[PDB]
C-alpha cells in the first residue's frame, strides 16, 4: 500500500508517455489487442484532468483515460498490467474518473476491450455490447489473381461527390454529415486517392487509399446494397491490393467496423490477419 499511487493528470509528458508505451506492450503481448488510447489525444491539453495513472513503487501499472468525441458518451481506455489483474486496480481508476465525467454533463461511458477477453462478465453487469473495430494487415507479396467479375475501375475526382456522397448514404447511413466536404477534403488531401468500381456504365463502389511509403491503408469500402454478394466488394479489394503492390509497397493495411466475426471471413478469404481486435462495450455510471 506504502508505494501505491495514483495521479491525476491533464497531460502525460515524455516519461509518462514512454512508461504507458510499455506498459501497453506488455498487455499487447499478454492478451493479444489493445484498447485505444490515442496517443495523439494524450500529449494534449484538456479542460478537466484525463488520464489515471497508477504507479506501485515508481512503475507504472494501471492506467484509466477518458475521451470526449461526440456529444452522448465518453469512451475509457483502461489497462493493467498482467501480474496485477484482479487486485482491485482497475476498480480503483474507476472511482477516479467518476467525478470528473460528473463535471461534464455525460451519464455514459464506453469501454473499449480486447476480443475475446471480457465477454463472459460483461454481460453479467449489464454492458452493451455495442461494435467491434478491426486493424487488419495483408503481408502476402503476391497479387491475387481471381475475381474476374464485369467491372472497371477508375480513379475519383473532384467531379465524383455526386457519386461518392450516394454511395456513402446507403452504405455508412449513420455517418454521413456533410459528406460533400469530407470527400472534398479527402480529394484535396495527396496522401489519399479514391477507386470507384463500375458496373457497365454505373458506379457500384468505393475504396479509399491512404498511401505511405511502404505501405497503405483501405477504408470506407462500400457496394451499393442490390449489388453486394455478387463478388463485387471482394473484386474491389482484390484490385486496391494489386494495385499497392504493383507501386512497391510491402504491406496493405485495412480498418474495418463490424456487429460480428463473421463480417470478416471477407477479409481473411483475401490474405489480410487480425493486427488488433476491439469491441465497444456500453454502460451508464449509475450501475458502478
Ligand atoms: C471494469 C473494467 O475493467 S473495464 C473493461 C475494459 N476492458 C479492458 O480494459 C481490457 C484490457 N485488457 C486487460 O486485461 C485489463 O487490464 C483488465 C480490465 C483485465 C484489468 O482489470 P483489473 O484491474 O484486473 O480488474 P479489477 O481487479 O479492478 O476488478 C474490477 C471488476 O471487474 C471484475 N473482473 C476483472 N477482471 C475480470 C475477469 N477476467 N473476469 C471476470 N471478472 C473480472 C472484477 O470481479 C471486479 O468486479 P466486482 O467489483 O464486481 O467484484
Ligand atoms: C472502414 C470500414 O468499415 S470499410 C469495410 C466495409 N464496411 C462496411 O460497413 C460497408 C458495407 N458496404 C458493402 O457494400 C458490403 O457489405 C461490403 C463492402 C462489406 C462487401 O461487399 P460485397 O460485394 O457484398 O462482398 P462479396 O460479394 O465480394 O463477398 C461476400 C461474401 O461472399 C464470400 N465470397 C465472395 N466471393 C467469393 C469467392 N469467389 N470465393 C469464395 N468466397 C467468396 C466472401 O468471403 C464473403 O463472405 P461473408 O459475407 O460471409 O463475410
Amino acid at each position: 500500500p506504502r508505494g501505491s499511487m495514483i495521479t491525476q493528470v491533464n497531460q502525460l509528458d515524455e516519461l509518462q508517455l514512454k512508461d504507458l508505451k510499455t506498459l501497453r506492450a506488455e498487455c499487447k503481448k499478454n492478451d493479444g489487442s489493445i484498447p485505444n488510447l490515442y496517443i495523439h489525444i494524450l500529449k494534449q491539453h484538456r479542460s478537466l484532468p484525463t488520464s489515471f495513472l497508477y504507479y506501485q513503487n515508481g512503475a507504472l501499472i494501471g492506467f484509466l483515460s477518458i475521451y470526449f468525441f461526440y456529444d452522448d458518451a465518453v469512451e475509457v481506455a483502461v489497462l493493467v498490467s498482467p501480474q496485477y489483474r484482479r487486485q482491485g486496480i482497475a476498480k480503483q481508476l474507476i472511482k477516479e474518473a467518476l467525478p470528473l465525467i460528473k463535471s461534464q454533463n455525460y451519464f455514459n461511458l464506453i469501454f473499449s476491450c480486447p476480443s475475446r477477453l471480457n465477454d463472459n462478465w460483461l454481460t453479467s453487469k449489464g454492458f452493451t455490447y455495442l461494435h467491434s473495430e478491426y486493424f487488419m494487415e495483408r503481408d502476402d507479396l503476391n497479387p491475387i489473381l481471381d475475381y474476374i467479375r464485369p467491372l472497371s475501375f477508375r480513379m475519383a475526382t473532384l467531379e465524383d461527390i455526386p457519386i461518392l456522397c450516394g454511395l456513402d448514404e446507403v452504405c455508412f447511413p449513420d455517418k454521413n454529415q456533410d459528406s460533400v466536404h469530407r470527400f472534398q477534403q479527402i480529394l484535396n488531401e495527396r496522401e489519399y486517392e479514391i477507386v470507384i468500381a463500375m458496373l457497365n456504365n454505373h458506379p457500384i463502389g468505393k475504396s479509399h487509399i491512404r498511401w505511405q511509403t511502404k505501405r497503405a491503408t483501405l477504408s470506407d469500402i462500400a457496394i451499393l446494397p442490390k449489388e453486394q454478394g455478387k463478388g463485387f466488394g471482394s473484386a474491389l479489394i482484390a484490385h486496391c491490393i494489386n494495385m499497392i503492390l504493383s507501386e512497391g509497397k510491402s504491406r496493405v493495411d485495412l480498418d474495418v467496423e463490424t456487429h460480428n466475426k463473421k463480417a470478416l471471413n471477407l477479409y481473411i478469404q483475401l490474405g489480410f490477419h487480425i493486427q488488433n481486435a476491439c469491441d465497444y462495450w456500453s454502460i451508464n455510471v449509475n450501475q458502478l
